[PDB]
């Protein structure tokens, strides 16, 4: 509810600051300004995104949207096992001396590519779990799920940049502050989803 | 997404600037200066760059666009080995004491050019992976994937230029302090793309 | 590109400063003074140079342009070994108790000559690898390195000497500060250049 | 009972040791360690076999497996 839709925001955002000057496209690149923000800052549920992919060539591609990696997992049919990252030259080790293990166990990040070290024919599927970038918000896509989730994050931040193209900054920081503090409260409330799992997805290959 | 191509980048700031007195040569100028400044600090996984580089005179010519080395490994054919770094003295002992592995596997900076140390034909093909400068962006190279990224950088930056060119230095702290918190969020949102891969690459032959 | 030659460095700087009323004597006097400035702080894979020099009378004469020694390695032809320093007391209690080792070995800075330990006749050759001046950059000689991989460099010393000749000292401090952070930059990117180098260099010979 | 088979014995050192980082390769190295050092140790029952050896050439050939007479 409250904001439901992009032209419902720009509403608001001009009734707020009272500048009935600002033209659509002014407020559509605030809008993308205060998402492209977003997407360095926000890993949430709603943000999760598991898929098969191919793996061809020896490797995988990874995904265009592609913002942080949390999985991968081999197919039940190649081995069925969670890959594990080592470095170049442990890769380079295995391939020399002839590791030869039962499946696909170890992977490493080359360029763009993920390189799998028991090396698999063309058309292996995985199972990746990773996060993406949020939806754009614009006249071609006028509703979210971070709109409809919290809307105080997308007019707090359009009003902080409004008050940055004005040349104005006392309030220009205020609400960036606001609009942080909203970030963080959001972030805050995602980490503490579950008390369990805090705990754990930390300690990976210590010896 | 916001900005697209140069065009849009320098209407964008001449309207945030609101001044008119600045010519193309100048938003040339400005976005060329804030390349720069970017080519000197940024070390992401698009300015990765891995390819086939031929070994002549008992060497290796560095490319033109390098910036930083990740890695150089040797071809199967030579050996296939992930080569070592050592101390122009210890290649001398080397070379004086007739050492002969088996393959190629260390090497050392000399001027401008790797040399290796089990000496070997011209011809002899190297793997090296490293990161090179951000493309151009000018009117024949209208598009990067650094403004398609992240557009902020380059308002921002544009923008501290700018208010530097009209003899004003406050607005240009503020600018300049803007852009180096979107460079360091890019940065930062990059180094936790895998956590698993954080560990490593820290610490290596200490004895 | 940005800034290509030294005519167009002086129109930038001109326009930058506004003040159309400085000669070219004046201009040619800061960059000169901007390169002087540099000189005393660079080291850089573009600044090094590695050179066949002749022995003789028993010393290598130090090149006009030095500023500092990296390594001096002998010919095959004389033992192949790279030198090591010893002091004056050394030297003498060798050349007292006739040492005689197999090639050449040690060497020791008197004046303005390198002398080498086990004297060897006139003509013997050694490769020096040390550091030189940046190019001068002039009428006479358009473009150099330094220009054309950092022109901001260039363009805030400029800066900075026109705004000391004004006699301004708040402007004065920012620019020099400017310039002293892009130098800072520079020379940081070229010391991270080889990661699995910074760790020698360092803790050599202790005892 | 108890422990069945190599499975659950895998199973189990994984829950007591709290190490979700050790492969299968690892594993069978660690199994494959324990029981030669056993097998310098253990002169039980179920060790010990007797079987009909034919003598040729004047001499009799020592079993491939044999461990202690």
């Amino acid at each position: 509810a409250t904001i439901n839709n992009v032209t419902d925001l720009a509403i608001a955002a001009i009734q707020w600051s009272d500048r009935q000057d600002l033209t659509q496209e002014l407020l559509m690149l605030f809008i993308g300004n205060t998402t492209d923000r977003l997407n360095r800052l926000l890993r949430v549920r709603e943000n999760e995104h598991f898929e098969t992919l191919m793996a061809f060539g020896g490797g995988i591609e990874i995904p265009e949207h592609f913002v942080a990696l949390r999985s991968i997992t081999g197919d039940s049919l190649i081995g069925g096992r969670t890959l594990q990252y080592i470095t170049q030259d442990i890769f380079t080790h295995y391939v020399n001396y002839n590791y030869q293990p039962q499946g696909v166990t170890y992977y490493t990040r080359l360029g763009n590519f993920w390189r799998v070290f028991p090396v698999v024919p063309d058309g292996a599927p995985f199972i990746v779990n990773y996060w993406t970038v949020l939806p754009e918000l614009s006249l071609a896509n006028p509703t979210t799920w971070a709109l409809t989730k919290y809307p105080q994050i997308y007019l707090y931040g359009v009003l902080e940049q409004i008050y940055l193209y004005t040349m104005d900054e006392a309030r220009s920081q205020f609400w960036g502050q606001k609009l942080e503090r909203a970030v963080m409260e959001l972030q805050n409330e995602e980490n503490a989803a579950d008390f369990a799992s805090t705990r754990l997805a930390i300690k990976d290959i210590e010896r």
